[PDB]
């Protein structure tokens, strides 16, 4: 179980990343001002999915959690949940 | 100045994934025995450089800190300890 909550917490490692990529992309973008339509909406659905993505590994460590308790399992829920606040910035950040 | 504090917090972020991907890849090579000589020595060449490429990050977020307490500048600290810390992990299973 502790291997399956490796492969949780590197996963979200993954997206907490590419979320903080999509991020400065939008951020750079909002202050640029460059209204390049499919531009924004493509970073704003990449964000989306990336956040979905975060929920589901969030979910799943909460029930590796709910299974064994250990810290292994903690650790990999507090990186799925900054995933998931590092793609709700870009979400809000792409929208702008 | 809260541009200054966005690079030094960009930056943290390549550091931190970096030390991810190195200790990821240290572990890995601790737990089986494939690690060459030579690749278990690169690993923790570039870990403990980029344990320093931390501390240097995370001192300048001090400095920064000192200047203006700014929230901006308060996060970069963070993620400069963040990336010192997953630094040194990658420091120590280097060791293995």
């Amino acid at each position: 179980l502790e291997e399956e909550a490796r492969e949780l917490a590197e996963e979200a490692r993954e997206v907490r990343r590419r979320a903080e990529e999509l991020r400065r992309r939008a951020e750079e973008a909002r202050e640029t001002g460059e209204a390049s339509e499919e531009h924004a909406a493509a970073l704003l659905a990449e964000a989306a999915v990336l956040e979905l993505k975060a929920v589901l590994l969030e979910l799943e460590a909460r029930r590796l959690l709910k299974e064994s308790g250990g810290e292994v399992a903690r650790e990999a829920l507090e990186l799925a949940r900054e995933a998931r606040r590092e793609a709700r910035e870009a979400l809000e950040a792409a929208e702008e």
